[PDB]
């Protein structure tokens, strides 16, 4: 309804699987820094608590192509549309308290950061949380991504619902 939260989340699994399932993070590592740089993700050491999404649906497209254009990637990539709820946080308050804590962000990481479209969500987003999902097309030799089939969670549990304005709780702190 009015006013609701979404996001997106790009992801290679179909939503036969995430439908059912909904999406759980690598493991319990809440140093959001790491999450952010893709250090503790799948590239990474694979123990992320956090679980990526973000408002814009622009930013989805090319997140798409970084993944279909990289070497060794096969297999299909889906956009996934879900409702936030307390169990997302924006990152920017988070980031804030780490640099009252004497965390450093570089440069670089905030020219990242500015236009404040990243959520993530801890540990566990549900299956009926997720309205829909679209098979992404790509064309390699244009750099072109596109929509494919979309699919409809008849299992999506409907609701006006909204991310956690506040810090998220138990960070690492080096
Ligand atoms: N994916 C997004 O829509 C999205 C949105 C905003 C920012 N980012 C940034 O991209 C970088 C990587 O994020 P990501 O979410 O693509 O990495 P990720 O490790 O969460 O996902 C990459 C792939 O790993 C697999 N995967 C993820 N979790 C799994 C699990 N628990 N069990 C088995 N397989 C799993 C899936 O193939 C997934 O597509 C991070 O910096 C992240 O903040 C991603
Ligand atoms: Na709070």
């Amino acid at each position: 309804g009015p006013g609701t939260d979404f996001v997106y989340r790009v992801d290679s699994r179909p939503p036969e699987e995430i439908f059912r399932d909904g999406f759980r993070s690598h493991g319990f590592n809440r140093n959001l820094q790491q999450h952010l740089r893709g250090d503790s993700c799948a590239a990474g050491s694979r123990d992320s608590a956090f679980i990526a999404t973000t408002t814009s649906l622009i930013e989805t497209y090319n997140i798409a192509r970084q993944y279909y254009s990289s070497s060794g990637f096969h297999g299909r990539l889906y956009r996934y549309r879900i409702r936030a709820n307390n169990i997302f946080y924006p990152i920017q308050p988070s980031v804030n308290y780490l640099t009252q804590r004497g965390i450093t962000f570089s440069g670089f990481e905030r020219i990242m950061m500015r236009e404040d479209n990243d959520i993530v969500a801890v540990e566990h987003i549900p299956g009926e949380n997720i309205v829909e999902a679209v098979e992404l097309t790509y064309d390699r030799f244009n750099s072109q991504v596109s929509d494919g089939p979309g699919t409809t969670n008849a299992r999506y549990v409907p609701g006006s619902t909204f991310v956690n304005p506040g810090v998220i709780p138990q960070l690492v702190v080096p």
